[PDB]
């Protein structure tokens, strides 16, 4: 009679389907998963330092928007805008906007020393209805509006030297009446003109008198400019009217920070990788969430799923 | 005796070259091409509405040059721009020229609408023998020439609100005139200066007065300008002079349109695949006619061939 | 009792761990490189036309700065920027350098073309002591510093044809007095306005009077802009005042010329590879050198090392 000796291997009877070469669905006995397609819906606040903005645009924040008061010398590795954010403060604008908010996000630090600049012979603190604290009438507080003392505002002709061992982002502004008699009534003199200038670089920017639309009831505007200062160089401001002036510097630092659009909600959790949608989960190494991430996430892909074989092709009884 | 079976396989006598891991050249049975190398040198008229620039550049088309009259408010899903076309109207620039032209590709459409601004107490609708239709003096069809009215230009403060649920674009223009008695002349002041605004932009612009070589026996120039206004926001002009007036707004729509350089005739036939040699059959998946292409197309490579085996080694006898 | 035929193959003690697809750390009997990790510590000067730049920028030696008079007409392959490079003439800046620094470093030339600009009723070749030759005080080498003649600025109105059959680059530049009283010594008259036209192009540079800081004891600046004239094209330049003239113009040329900043020394000897760090052998397809490379270059990965296996599994005795 004998024996038989028979050579095999198992088989389940749930089997999963997957892609080969030559085959766009064939069973096999297990599988998993690839691409992270779902979000826990907000962000977890560790292990990254997150820094919800609120009401406020990091410009905002910046600058000093009544309602940013509480950011004062905040730092984040994330920064995170809100879509309902709104200015409640004096008409402005930021020619190259888009580069002051990428420095700055980059930078993790709203980190701001007051300096003593000899504003000789001109008011100073000048406020405004369009941007109160507490129904007083204020401004940015970041920011040093000088107008004329006694009818005069004799020219300005002011120097800061920078003698640290890091670099000075100054952020500063011009002025821009409505009116031909609004410049007199604030400046005393027709027109203005401002140049900014250090060793390595200069900025010179005209007013230009005219009505805007009324935002918060102003047709005037104020134009935002920056200036970076390095070690041994010396800012130098000229000017004659016009200049919303800097009260001082912000640290810039280098590092892992940024910033992130998203209305998510922030949660008491841990996770590595961010999106807009809210934190991912980052074992897989590919996700179709979200094109924008940030930490430690997998590589944003078009595909819904992806499954890689774990086990033999499956070929039930 | 018994007899003999023997295993085999086929060959053929013309086999085809390809390459593998392990050899640059073997010799197998079958092959298919995946490099798309030729064009039919035509550009298919369908299924994607072609719209074929003839002498007009997209800008001159926008600004309503007198050739050009034929393109108000045409649609396209690609634009083709010939390389013989030229301008035949008042010598202007643009600047950002390259983001003008883009954003009106991409929205695809010339779809104007006039609005009704009130232009109190200026001469409208300037013409100049530069820029003829029928050999009558003429101008841009979309751009108002505003000049002095009995040797007055009282300064222009005029408003235009968009209140529709799509944005509008806008495309104005200031006037550089060669000389100051030229200035005095269209003008009645000695310069302009206008400043066109929304609640969350503004623009101003410096007319400077001089000599350009001459163009179209023009020595004077027109720079080109744009503004977008959102819904609910409002457009601002502010001018005393040398302004060329919008006459109303363009429709700017998101899609799938845009724009190429091509010289190739458009044909009656039917091809998803368009390069600026002409369209291209898209059965492969690569291709080395153009990196430029529009629409299903085959991806660009360097290589002129890629052979696939689509058979076994060719062992001939 | 018959025979024993075994079959088998070879070993040695010392086999080599690499990577496979299901194995980080299998031991093949031979492997070799494919990253290239080290450099030689120098440039070679072949086969590549090297030009050490030694004290100049580019930019420094395009102007004509004094310590780089022995640049003149000079071509290149690679241009080498040095980090202890430093200006030693009137202190200027470029808006836009990186593009001029680039458009020169791609061309590959400094050859140079003197023209005979009628400059009628101004005093020319105008020098300063911020910009020596041998103590004498003199200016940069390519610029011609015109001012008043016998207190008289007439209106300049010159032009340049290019009637040669290749492009012309034009270098020139503004002047910015430190104050009112410089501007009128300079040039006679309150102040400037320059503007620089071709039939296809047009810039105007407005003068700003006012105090940067102190750099090689000047407080005022100069502005550099530069303009490419076509064949069959015009240079137009119009100005009252404060214009850096050209003296002529550079050829522009395109070929595979670019710059690069590094302090490596440069050695008499053969290597088609240059990076920051040195030439480099380039027989492996992947370095991790430098990102940044010039001339027939492994590609930059992040690797330190990746064998690749040249022989079977080692299996010893
Ligand atoms: C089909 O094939 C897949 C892939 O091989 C198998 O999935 C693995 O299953 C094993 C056993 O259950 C898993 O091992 C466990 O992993 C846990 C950590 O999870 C990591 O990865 C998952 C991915 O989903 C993430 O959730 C997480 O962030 C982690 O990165 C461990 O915590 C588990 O530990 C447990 O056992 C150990 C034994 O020492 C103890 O220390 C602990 O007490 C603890 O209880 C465990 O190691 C493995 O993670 C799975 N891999 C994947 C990729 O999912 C399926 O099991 C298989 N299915 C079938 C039916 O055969
Ligand atoms: C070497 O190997 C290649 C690849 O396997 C073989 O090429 C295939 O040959 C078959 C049979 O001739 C082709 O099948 C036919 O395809 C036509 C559609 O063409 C598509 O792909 C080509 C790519 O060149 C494009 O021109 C075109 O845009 C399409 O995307 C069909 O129209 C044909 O239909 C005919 O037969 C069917 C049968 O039901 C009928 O419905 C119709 O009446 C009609 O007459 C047919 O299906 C196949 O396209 C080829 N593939 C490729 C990639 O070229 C070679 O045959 C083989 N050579 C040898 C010697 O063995
Ligand atoms: C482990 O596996 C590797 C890869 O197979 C083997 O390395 C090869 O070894 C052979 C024999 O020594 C080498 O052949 C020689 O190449 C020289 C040119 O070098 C090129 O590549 C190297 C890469 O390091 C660069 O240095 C260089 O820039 C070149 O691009 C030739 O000059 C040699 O010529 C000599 O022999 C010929 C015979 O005709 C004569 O003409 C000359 O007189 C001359 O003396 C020779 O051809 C080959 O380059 C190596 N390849 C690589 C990638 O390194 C190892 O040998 C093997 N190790 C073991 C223990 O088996
Ligand atoms: C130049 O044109 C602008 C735009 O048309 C004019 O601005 C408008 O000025 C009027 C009058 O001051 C403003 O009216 C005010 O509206 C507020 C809000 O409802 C109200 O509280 C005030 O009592 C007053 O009615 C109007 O808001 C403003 N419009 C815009 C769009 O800014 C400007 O007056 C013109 N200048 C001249 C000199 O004519
Ligand atoms: C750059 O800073 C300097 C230094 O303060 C400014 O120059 C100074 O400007 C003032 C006011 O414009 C000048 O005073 C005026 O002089 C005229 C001429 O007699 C007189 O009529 C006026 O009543 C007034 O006194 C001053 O002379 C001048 N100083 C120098 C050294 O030139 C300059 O304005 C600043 N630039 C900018 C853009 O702000
Ligand atoms: C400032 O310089 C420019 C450039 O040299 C001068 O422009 C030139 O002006 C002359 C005289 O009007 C133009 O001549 C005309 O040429 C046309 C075409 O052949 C002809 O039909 C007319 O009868 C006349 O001869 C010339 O085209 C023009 N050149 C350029 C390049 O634009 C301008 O006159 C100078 N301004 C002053 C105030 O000197
Ligand atoms: C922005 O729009 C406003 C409103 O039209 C413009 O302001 C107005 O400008 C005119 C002409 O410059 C001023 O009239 C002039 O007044 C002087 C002073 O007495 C007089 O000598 C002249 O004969 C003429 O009448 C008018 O007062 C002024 N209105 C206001 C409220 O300031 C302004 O020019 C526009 N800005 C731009 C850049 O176009
Ligand atoms: C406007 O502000 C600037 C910046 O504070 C003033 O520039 C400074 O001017 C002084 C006086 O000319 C310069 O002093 C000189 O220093 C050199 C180098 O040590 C020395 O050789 C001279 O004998 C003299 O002491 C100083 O360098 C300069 N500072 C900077 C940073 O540029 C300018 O004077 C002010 N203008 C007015 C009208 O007040
Ligand atoms: C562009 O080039 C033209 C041609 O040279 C310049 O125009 C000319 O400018 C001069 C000086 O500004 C004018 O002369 C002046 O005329 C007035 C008016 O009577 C007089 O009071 C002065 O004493 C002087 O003679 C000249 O008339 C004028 N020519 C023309 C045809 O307009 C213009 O300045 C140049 N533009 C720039 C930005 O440099
Ligand atoms: C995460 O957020 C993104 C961005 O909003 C979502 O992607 C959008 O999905 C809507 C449909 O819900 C589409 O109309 C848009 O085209 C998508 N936007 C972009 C920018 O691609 C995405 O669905 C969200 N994913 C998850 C898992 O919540
Ligand atoms: C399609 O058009 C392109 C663009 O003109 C052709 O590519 C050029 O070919 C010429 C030689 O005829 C070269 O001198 C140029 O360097 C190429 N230009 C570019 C931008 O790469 C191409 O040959 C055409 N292909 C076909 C199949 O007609
Ligand atoms: C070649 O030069 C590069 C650039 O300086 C070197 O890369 C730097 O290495 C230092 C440590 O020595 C790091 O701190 C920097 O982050 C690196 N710089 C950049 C820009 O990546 C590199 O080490 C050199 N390589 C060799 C082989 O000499
Ligand atoms: C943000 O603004 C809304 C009103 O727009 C207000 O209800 C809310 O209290 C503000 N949040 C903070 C944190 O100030
Ligand atoms: C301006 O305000 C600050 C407080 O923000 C104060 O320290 C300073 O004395 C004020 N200066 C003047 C001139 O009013
Ligand atoms: C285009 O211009 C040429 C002359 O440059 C002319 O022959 C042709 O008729 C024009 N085409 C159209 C469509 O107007
Ligand atoms: C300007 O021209 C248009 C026709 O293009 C006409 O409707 C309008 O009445 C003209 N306006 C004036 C003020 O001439
Ligand atoms: C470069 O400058 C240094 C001083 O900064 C000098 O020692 C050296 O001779 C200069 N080199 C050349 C080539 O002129
Ligand atoms: C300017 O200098 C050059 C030499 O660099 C000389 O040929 C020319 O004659 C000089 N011109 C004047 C007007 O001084």
């Amino acid at each position: 009679p004998g024996a038989t000796l028979c050579l095999g291997h198992h088989a389940v009877p749930n089997g999963t389907i997957v892609k080969t070469i030559t085959n766009d669905q064939i069973e096999v006995t297990n599988a998993t998963e690839l691409v992270q397609s779902s979000s826990t819906g907000g962000i977890c606040d560790s292990p990254h330092q997150i820094l919800d903005g609120e009401n406020c645009t990091l410009i905002d924040a910046l600058l000093g928007d009544p309602q940013c008061d509480g950011f004062q010398n905040k730092k984040w590795d994330l920064f995170v805008e809100r879509s309902k954010a709104y200015s409640n403060c004096y008409p402005y604008d930021v020619p190259d906007y888009a580069s002051l908010r990428s420095l700055v996000a980059s930078s993790g630090t709203l980190e701001f020393n007051n300096e003593s600049f000899n504003w000789a012979g001109v008011t100073q603190n000048g406020t405004s209805s369009a941007c109160k604290r507490r129904s007083n009438k204020s401004f940015f507080s970041r920011l040093n509006w000088l107008t004329h003392l006694k009818y005069k505002y004799p020219a300005l002709n002011v120097t800061m030297p920078n003698n640290e061992k890091f670099d000075k982002l100054y952020i500063w502004g011009v002025h821009h009446p409505v009116t031909d008699s609004d410049q007199i009534s604030l400046y005393a003199q027709a027109s203005g003109r401002i140049t900014v200038s250090t060793k390595r670089s200069q900025q010179t920017v005209i007013p230009n008198i005219g009505f805007r639309p009324r935002v918060r009831d102003i047709s005037s505007r104020i134009s935002i400019y920056w200036t970076i200062v390095k070690p041994g160089d010396i800012l130098l401001i000229n000017s004659t009217g016009n200049l919303i002036a800097p009260r001082g510097y912000f640290k810039i630092r280098s590092g892992k920070s940024s910033i992130m659009r998203s209305d998510a909600p922030i949660g008491k959790c841990n996770s590595e990788c961010i999106t807009p949608n809210g934190s991912i989960p980052n074992d897989k190494p590919f996700q179709n969430v979200n094109r924008i991430t940030y930490g430690a996430c997998p590589r944003y892909v078009k595909q819904n799923t992806l499954k890689l074989a774990t086990g033999m092709r499956n070929v039930p009884e």
